[PDB]
RNA sequence: UCCAGGUGCACAAAGAA
DNA sequence: TTCTTTGTGCACCTG
């Protein structure tokens, strides 16, 4: 009932000096060359695929096509996403079983199982360990993307941050027998570092922490201004402001690290007893005053504010700045708009001098990350009307809000989707459901909110553009699912794939249509379900044309038997936007190749 | 690499309308 | 028949 093989380097294991008696002695030559590869320091940067050629004897594979079939899996490992898997059958299907020395005298019925075991041994004892020996995987948190840095380069970066974290008394070694709550992880950031704790799995005390966080969040919501959702705040502010809107988004640098613990402790003590009792108040003060982490098998005390990665840090930091915001945001003039999501501030006002004061005001209290400041103030260097905030883009001139997409140049779009669930496993003989399951609404439901489809401040042009951009992501996930499945799947099951494609367009168009009518505003003029279908089809056309050759049969049924014209009553629209891939998605990379 | 919040969608059992 | 509670899981988003 096990169909998947995880590509994660965490699922590897150590290799013994000799090979288990279960397997063949041909893994001895693989093991011996593995240690010899580890003993020579690198005279130059290495290529994993080109270097595995010397640890694995061609003897194990025989013909070149067997060797190339195995290393296709290795290439997937070298360029993996988080939680990515492959079908286990890939390791033992379509091999030339009679063309290898070590399965010549063996029964034909059993050896497909034998090759599967031996391939697993190489992947788990040789392939993954040699990758981990040379590179450290870093998750960029832009989807499931993983980047591999030289571990030699990472250790040097880690040591420089570690010594600086000690020079400044942010990290102090303790001689006391405390036990650390987790391991300290130094995460590389552009021209910066982020120090986090990888909390140890503590399931026995998890419900207690959920109780503590819930108590804090109610203290927050009943004594602190819950003005409303960002949606209500923006719609109300835009409707009451006629003139040009000025605004700024500014990023606090290290909000958690600049929380002064003694101030936070006495905020916690000041909480009324009926909202939080004494034994829980003392626990939280003790918890945040003694933050111990393990680093290079030594124990250290984190001495700079709240420690990121701890379960309580998120709500306690939010509690700290809700108190700080409240004295300043209660002086807010009637004309202003203010919203804060953790460590990002969004402030708008018809008076530019009010906005300009806010920027310096925050810069005077907190340290600011200036590379992320976005504003339309003419006083600044590089003003712009479009401001990203909380996953959306706000246009201060047109008041239009639009979805934001973290798609850097050369980003592999497949990193944004999780196709493989190790907990529900799907047979390799059933690519039908694998594709159907991948067409699940939640992966894009954050682009289907009241922000994207309203007509109270958003024009019909923006609603269509939001829907089109969302359907581009759906089409890219469809392409990623096709590439994960076998090459034959497309033309044998073309009829099934078409029905899945057609059903997907209805469901997303119907979901968008229902969301639009519920949030009708003064600008809703006429959107028809057919027009939504046309936009969704064109989104698939723009994406499928990146591989016209493979998807031509699909592209032709779309043109031949689907209406691609778009009847929208709105006249200030631009139909050209729905004719090609948008600027964001045009430059995403769609081909997988090993770079290390 | 970790954590808290959210947006949802599915599911089933039970106990009512 | 249909709805409404309690769960469960799972895939995305925000910092």
């Amino acid at each position: 009932m096990v169909h998947y093989y995880r590509l994660s380097l965490k699922s590897r294991q150590k290799a013994p000096k000799i090979v288990n008696s279960k397997y063949n002695s041909i893994l001895n030559i693989a093991l011996k060359n593995f240690r010899l590869c580890k003993k020579h320091k690198t005279k130059k940067p290495v290529q994993i695929l080109a270097l595995l050629q010397e640890i694995i004897p061609k003897s194990y594979f025989g013909t070149t096509t067997n060797l190339k079939r195995f290393y296709k899996v290795v290439e997937k490992i070298l360029t993996q996403s988080s939680f990515e898997c492959i079908h286990l059958s890939v390791l033992h299907k379509c091999y030339d079983y009679d063309a290898i020395p070590w399965l010549q005298n063996v029964e034909p019925n059993l050896r497909p199982k034998l090759l599967l075991k031996h391939n697993l041994f190489l992947l788990d004892n040789i392939v993954k360990p040699i990758i981990a020996f040379y590179y450290k995987p870093i998750k960029t948190l832009n989807g499931h993307e993983i980047k591999f840095i030289r571990k030699e380069e990472y250790i040097s970066f880690e040591s420089k941050v570690f010594h600086k974290l000690k020079k400044m008394k942010y990290l102090v070694e303790v001689q006391d027998e405390v036990k650390p709550r987790g391991v300290l992880n130094i995460i590389p950031k552009q021209d910066n570092f982020r120090a986090i704790v990888s909390i140890f799995p503590d399931s026995a005390r998890k419900p207690f922490f959920k109780l503590l966080t819930s108590k804090i969040y109610k203290v927050l919501e009943e004594k602190y201004k819950t003005s409303g959702s960002l949606y209500t705040c923006w719609s109300e502010f835009t409707q009451k402001t006629q003139g040009q809107i000025y605004g700024i988004k500014v990023d606090i640098r290290d909000a958690y690290g600049n929380v002064k613990i003694p101030v936070l402790c006495k905020l916690i003590q000041s909480i009324p007893t009926h909202l939080l009792d004494s034994e829980k108040k003392n626990f939280i003060v003790d918890h945040i005053s003694n933050q111990f982490v393990a680093f290079r098998r030594k124990i250290y005390k984190w001495n700079h504010g709240l420690l990121q990665g701890d379960p309580l840090s998120g709500c306690l930091c939010e509690l700290y700045m809700a108190f700080m915001d409240r004295l300043y945001f209660s002086n807010l003039d009637k004309d202003a708009f203010i919203h804060r999501t953790v460590d990002d501030y969004f402030f708008c006002s018809p008076h530019p001098h009010k906005v300009y004061d806010f920027e310096l005001l925050i810069k005077g209290v907190y340290q600011v990350n200036p590379t992320k400041t976005r504003t339309n103030l003419p006083t600044h260097r590089h003003p712009q009307d479009e401001i990203p905030y909380c996953g959306k883009i706000f246009n201060l001139t047109t008041r239009q809000v639009r979805t934001l997409y973290k798609l850097p140049p050369n980003y592999e779009i497949r990193h944004k989707f999780k196709l493989w669930n190790f907990n529900n496993q799907i047979s390799d003989d059933n690519p039908a459901r694998f594709l159907q399951k991948a067409m699940d609404f939640p992966f894009i439901c954050n682009s289907f909110t009241k922000f994207e489809f309203n007509t109270v401040f958003n024009d019909q042009r923006t609603v269509f553009a939001n829907f089109y951009d969302a359907m581009i992501c759906v089409a890219y996930k469809f392409d990623a699912a096709m590439m994960a499945l076998r090459t034959s799947f497309l033309v044998n099951d073309f009829g099934f794939i078409w029905l899945v494609l057609s059903s997907t367009v209805r469901a997303y168009a119907s979901r968008a249509f229902k969301k639009i009518v519920t949030y009708k505003g003064g600008k809703y003029r006429k959107v028809t379900f057919q027009c939504l279908k046309s936009i969704a089809w064109r989104a698939f056309l723009a994406v499928l044309k990146r591989r016209t050759e493979i998807y031509k049969g699909l592209i032709d049924r779309i043109k031949s038997r689907e209406k691609l014209t778009m009847k929208f009553h709105d006249g200030e629209v631009d139909a050209s936007y729905f004719c090609k891939l948008p600027e964001k998605f045009r430059f995403v990379k769609i081909n997988r190749k090993a770079s290390i």
